[PDB]
């Protein structure tokens, strides 16, 4: 069972696409190394087809069956409802591609009637052929990152395949309801994304707090989607078929699933037969709901095969971390490689080779790791962080480029707390805002896979909210973290920490001097940087704010707009 069959023809762009780093008159402001930073290509997609094409082994042993067995018991508690025309129609994000039957995402928004009426014809061609492979469009992601040696120095684009307009619609209809709520039920407190920030460091350091001698590891799947088997798929159906669903709903799902999910035709952006798919297509509304039951699963089953003691998982799509009782070093190691060996044999093998871990701060699980501050108060407060490389690349270039999805607004909200995007991010953009006037406008950034339109200027309500008044007064921070920080910015040639002091004083007096909201921003968000600080109380207007939906699941893929 090969992941992918390609014909020859190759994966194109469908419009200009930029290498390297844009450059204007505030990029040195924030980044000196400007040829450390690269966007991936098209160009580079046929190295990305040959990591991603391979045969798929798997192995299924009664550790596998057994799970399986308790998550469809659980799933079948999970009552779904199908979603209207309407309701699905206003989850489609407003620069959605155009489907090529004559109609784009604001006709979809707006409940046109030749949208409206295409994709009634959708479902019910869905109802009537379970069969008929559905057509997708293959592209190569255009992303950005800094050079990393030893990585081959720069990575190749990721291939992301999706269906037209039309059928993401349907897939809404069909199964948003299931994707939003089957996961918590199933997986319980080990669904990642039911977790805010802070709520992921509670639930990663209560866990290692309840073991007598922990260890954690995390689990690196080489390139998942390749490894997800039409097994995999089948299973992911069986476990979606087991809620209580309307009849219509139960074929909806079959149907996407033989004919979308399980595989299909790959088609390049000039209409070329590019090949086959018989793995996970990333971009489909079950992406990110399939991959964690599936990796879930796996794990599970492999956590049995290494009998480890007392585990906690914890997954997020393909991202798993574990931790457990320690059995001693030598017994821990040889714990690991039978868990491997397992996983392996699920059609899971690893990419970098796991290593037990006995300092929670050096586990890293979504790209994040724990770390420990101090508050006003002096006492202890735990926190979500990461390696700000990618942050700050990214930042370099939004700076000078305007980009459907701003990382940096992201970055901000869901990192709050740490020192770089306190000290970086929120000085160098909120500069950027008071120069342009653009401090009201409404900014598009992705949470968990979903698009949100965020305020900037509901900032200080945002991080209250999330991570408390706290993240507004941390400070003593890890020598591990400062090191980390340090060691980025004289990468990147990143001014360093007292130069971004030195302008958050002006960024903060210009803000308390514009009134309102804005000075709401620079009382809280900038308070580390003056010497005397103030007192910092809850906000009114935080409470008002509807903040429900952002960490309920994840949608990664799955061309979705909650605004
Ligand atoms: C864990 C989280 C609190 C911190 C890290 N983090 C994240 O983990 C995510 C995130 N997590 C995640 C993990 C795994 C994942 O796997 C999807 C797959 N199909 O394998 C997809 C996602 S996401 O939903 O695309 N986004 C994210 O969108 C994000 C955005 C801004 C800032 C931080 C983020």
């Amino acid at each position: 069972s090969m992941s992918y069959t390609w014909t020859g023809a190759l994966i194109t762009p469908c419009a200009a696409e930029e290498s390297k780093l844009p450059i204007n008159a505030l990029s040195n402001s924030l980044l000196r190394h400007h040829n450390m930073v690269y966007a991936t290509t098209s160009r580079s997609a046929g190295l990305r087809q040959k990591k991603v094409t391979f045969d798929r082994l798997q192995v299924l042993d009664d550790h596998y069956r057994d799970v399986l067995k308790e998550m469809k018991a659980k799933a079948s508690t999970v009552k779904a409802k199908l979603l209207s025309v309407e309701e699905a129609c206003k989850l489609t994000p407003p620069h959605s591609a155009k489907s090529k039957f004559g109609y784009g995402a604001k006709d979809v928004r707006n409940l046109s009637s030749k949208a409206v009426n295409h994709i009634h014809s959708v479902w019910k061609d869905l109802l009537e052929d379970t069969v008929t492979p559905i057509d997708t469009t293959i592209m190569a992601k255009n992303e950005v990152f800094c050079v990393q040696p030893e990585k081959g120095g720069r990575k190749p684009a990721r291939l992301i395949v999706f269906p037209d307009l039309g059928v993401r619609v349907c897939e809404k209809m069909a199964l948003y309801d299931v994707v939003s709520t089957l996961p918590q039920v199933v997986m319980g407190s080990s669904y990642g994304f039911q977790y805010s920030p802070g709520q992921r460091v509670e639930f990663l350091v209560n866990t290692w707090k309840s073991k007598k001698n922990p260890m954690g590891f995390s689990y690196d799947t080489r390139c998942f989607d390749s490894t997800v088997t039409e097994n995999d798929i089948r299973v992911e159906e069986s476990i979606y078929q087991c809620c209580d669903l309307a009849p219509e709903a139960r074929q909806a799902i079959k149907s996407l699933t033989e004919r979308l999910y399980i595989g299909g035709p790959l088609t390049n952006s000039k209409g070329q037969n590019c090949g086959y798919r018989r793995c996970r297509a990333s971009g489909v509304l079950t992406t990110s709901c399939g991959n964690t039951l599936t990796c879930y699963l796996k794990a599970s089953a492999a956590c049995r095969a290494a009998k480890l003691q007392d585990c906690t998982m914890l997954v997020n799509g393909d991202d798993l971390v574990v931790i457990c009782e320690s059995a001693g070093t030598q017994e821990d190691a040889a714990s690991l490689r039978v868990f491997t060996e397992a996983m392996t044999r699920y059609s899971a093998p690893p990419g970098d080779p796991p290593q037990p871990e006995y300092d929670l701060e050096l586990i890293t699980s979504c790209s994040s790791n724990v770390s420990v501050a101090h508050d006003a108060s002096g006492k202890r407060v735990y926190y979500l962080t990461r390696d700000p490389t990618t942050p700050l690349a990214r930042a370099a270039w939004e700076t000078a480029r305007h980009t459907p999805v701003n990382s940096w607004l992201g970055n901000i909200i869901m990192y709050a707390p740490t020192l770089w995007a306190r000290m970086i991010l929120m000085t160098h953009f909120f500069s950027i805002l008071l120069a342009q006037e653009q401090l009201e406008k409404a900014l598009d950034c992705q949470i968990y896979g979903a698009c949100y339109s965020i305020e900037p200027l509901d900032l200080p309500q945002i991080i209250e909210r999330l991570h408390g008044l706290s993240a507004f007064s941390l400070h003593s921070y890890s020598p591990g973290e400062i090191n980390r920080v340090a060691s980025c910015l004289r990468k990147l040639g990143v001014p360093p920490l007292r130069v971004w002091r030195h302008r958050a004083r002006s960024v903060r007096a210009r803000l308390l001097s514009q009134g309102g909201r804005a000075a709401t921003c620079g009382k809280y968000l900038f308070n580390w940087a003056v010497k005397t600080k103030l007192k910092l109380t809850p906000i009114p207007a935080a409470s008002q704010l509807d903040l429900s939906g952002w960490f309920v699941a994840g949608y990664s893929g799955g061309d979705i707009y909650h605004s």
